[PDB]
């Protein structure tokens, strides 16, 4: 069949696919948010600029997938991707929540791919995993926590003054 | 009569005429709004220098339209320039909403005389108007927007703090 | 309503929500060109990244619109992404075809909403779409056809020998 | 037929093609009105540096014509052209008043293709002649109109006093 | 009342803000003259740059004044703009007659302002005349009447070549 | 008649012209070409720029000519431009063999006007053709020439595939 596969199975390469979609999945929910926070009745430029950077981060990780899924010799397939699951997004504290709720579901599927390459006796998989994708996400998610406290602690009884100083004093803008 | 005019209408040229007098009028506005702001009983340096950018902005607007009558070979016509509608601008707030309020008179004023100038089949006016005033007057009012809603945002139960913290940290000092 | 929003049809916005689809679903579509041009059994690098530019150029006019939204008030509305068309592409001439065939479908959603913005007289819409669209497709679609004639001139009765040569001779690469 | 045109009308194809014709009559008589004032008999070194230069400017659109006739699918046709309307040009009066006509009557060419393409719904047209002509072509009859003025006020009694004068303080020299 | 406000009289105050009237009338009165230079039918770039230059002078004292009012606890306080006292202003000789008239009074504004706060016993007042308008107003008059002088000698018997060769050979142009 | 005209023949004088004409028609010529080689349908760069630099260097012969004239006291006497002798070019061989007789017929005319200048005891003119005309002719042939070769050897029994690789290897691009 392939004249280059080797120690690459069929349950990974569709697994590979199928993370792919979910990349993809998530680098949309992320160009909605951006989105959503550039809407002149919001308004958080630190917010919308921090949830467009992780659209294309999502989407470089999926990139990389697919750079992957050939140099081993599977079969790149894409399915449609779902639209995100909210068309507004609340406040900055619902918005890092979905975020994180987003997040903890993509390091999951990593942890999920990586017990099957380690069953499948695939390194090579259990490798690219672990150099590009878990401690990225592990980082992500601590970042994402540390805003949440941050956010939360600013909430207080002045809810408005907490989220506007947030985006201007911890996000970047511009 | 003219040497260089061709597809000119009286109406364009007499319109271009009242529009520049927008202008100036809109330039003046902005003229009061930000000495206002440098009174040392209201003292908030960042709205004082936004206000005086778009009072010289409005003013490059006049005059582009006034270089452009004379390309045309329309000949420029002033009229009285009437005083602000207020001595007084009262807060940021209240500043930014008559600002927003200025900008759209302005935007329908451009806006009605592209459609005559459509109907008078005149695309060098037409597309005068959308290459130096439609966009930038979309931006400015999107910007003006965003603004509002930062301001509004901060007031919460402590307008004060909320009026500093704006112009400390989203107007421009420094 | 909407505090910025003027001269701006609930058509319009819907219409922009839905360009902004296809231009998403014409990016997707290059995302699965170019990685099928990166198969070891495909191999042709300079297909694969005209393939994966296009995707990345289809992505910024989607973002372009989604920007041009928000400035005017609408409200960005994301859907369900469809998948691309095809799994697996053919030859280059095959994809050069199908590519065609997208852009013309841009150009025409292009053009449709050009003439109701101009339906609508909503003069900044249309310059929008002349100044950031219009020529940029009439451009890319015909060095596509100057890629078809190529190609076509190319396969005689030694087809391979042919595309490999417009690869490495026409396509940039590496 | 053509495998890149679209919304791209016979009408617009043929009247693209006359208007070359327009361009390049009108440089075939600007180089002829450049050569006349560099005989050693008439000897205006600004003025045969004008007309030349508009020479360069008329073949310049004339070029960008045919390169948008590729561009939407039409193809070039090219026909006689016509020598110019004189063989000697008079005073530099005579000349300039002969160009502003030969600009006027390319200006009114482009104002009626720029209503075929409003009549036929081609924006892409409409687009190109406001990006590249329309405003240049003002310009230039603005230009001239300035240089007739001032020619006719330097005439009083002393014709080549003020004749001379104007090539040496107004035109370019080198 | 005010908080700085300290040897500033309201009658002070009150001149103050109608001699910034006065410099806004005059800076509009250049614009309308630097324009009609501009015409096709008049085109003498150098008169035009000349009063279009005056506009922003005038309009820099206007600011100057509004800076000093805030500075003492003044309240700035606009009036309607009257119009140029003519649209057409005739030969270059009869704008510049009109302009040193204009000087003329706004000098003689400055000496009477100048006076009151003598009488008043306000000194900065007095200084900030003598340090940024009085020796400017001086100066500026003996330029234009130098202008002048050299206008009437060009007139003799051939008037256009006159107002052409000062133009050219005095006034700055590009 | 002319104060600088000195052992120039009304013989010379009006081949002079007429070279002039021919010039402008083998320039006129070489615009079709380069634009017929651009069209999507033949897509053809090389050839393309090939013909478009030839027409810029057959028009700069006819300004050599131009400045001439005028430098010995001739008159220039501009007649109508007949168009090329075919819309439509054919293959890169075709276009090459129709360019070659262009050349040959130039160059024709250049060797029979520098007989009747040495038959007149004209050795300005005669110089003017050996220094600027002859030895550009002869270069431009040989080059012609060395094409036709090559493009004659890459027909074999793969026209297409030849005609490329000409145009990829042997003609500038990109
Ligand atoms: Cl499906
Ligand atoms: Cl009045
Ligand atoms: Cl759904
Ligand atoms: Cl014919
Ligand atoms: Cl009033
Ligand atoms: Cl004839």
């Amino acid at each position: 069949s392939s004249q280059i596969r080797q120690n690459y199975s069929t349950e990974v390469e569709a697994a590979v696919n199928r993370l792919v979609n979910l990349y993809l999945r998530a680098s949309y929910t992320y160009l909605s948010l951006g989105f959503y926070f550039d809407r002149d009745d919001v308004a958080l430029e630190g917010v919308c600029h921090f949830f467009r950077e992780l659209a294309f981060e999502k989407f470089e990780g999926a990139e990389r997938l697919l750079k992957m899924q050939n140099q081993r010799g599977g079969r790149a397939l894409f399915q449609d991707l779902q639209k995100p699951s909210q068309d507004e997004w609340g406040t900055t504290l619902d918005a890092m929540k979905a975020a994180i709720v987003l997040e903890k579901s993509l390091n999951q599927a990593l942890l999920d791919l990586h017990a099957l390459g380690s069953a499948q006796a695939d390194p090579h998989l259990c490798d690219f995993l672990e150099s590009h994708f878990l401690d990225e996400e592990v980082k992500l998610i601590k970042k994402m926590g540390d805003h949440l406290t941050n956010i939360q602690r600013l909430v207080g009884s002045q809810a408005g003054l907490g989220e506007y100083l947030f985006e201007r004093l911890t996000l970047k803008h511009d």
